[PDB]
């Protein structure tokens, strides 16, 4: 499957849309299709990479940094996150988190 993601700033207003496969992380996918994001480690142990989900379900089992209350209120390290429908996500969310 590849799912459509919609990447929302709120800061600055913007939208972009990307497809990212199943089996790709959404921060290697939106990059791949021009589309610079916020990261530091990459392996899904700081907040750097934080979105936050506005509508559709991510698989970002490998992430360690978020607890479950804030994966609960929708919170997704982008570095490590595979879609697992269509999805849209605010980016540039760390700033809710520190
Ligand atoms: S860049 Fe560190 S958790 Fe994603």
């Amino acid at each position: 499957a590849t799912f459509k993601v919609t990447l929302i700033n709120e800061a600055e207003g913007t939208k972009h849309e990307i497809e990212v496969p199943d089996d790709e992380y959404i921060l290697d996918a939106a990059e791949e299709q021009g589309y610079d994001l916020p990261f530091s480690c990459r392996a899904g142990a700081c907040s750097t990479c934080a979105g936050k989900l506005v509508s559709g379900t991510v698989d970002q089992s490998d992430q360690s940094f978020l607890d479950d209350d804030q994966i609960e209120a929708g919170y997704v390290l982008t570095c490590v996150a595979y879609p697992t429908s269509d999805v849209v996500i605010q980016t540039h969310k760390e700033e809710d988190l520190y």
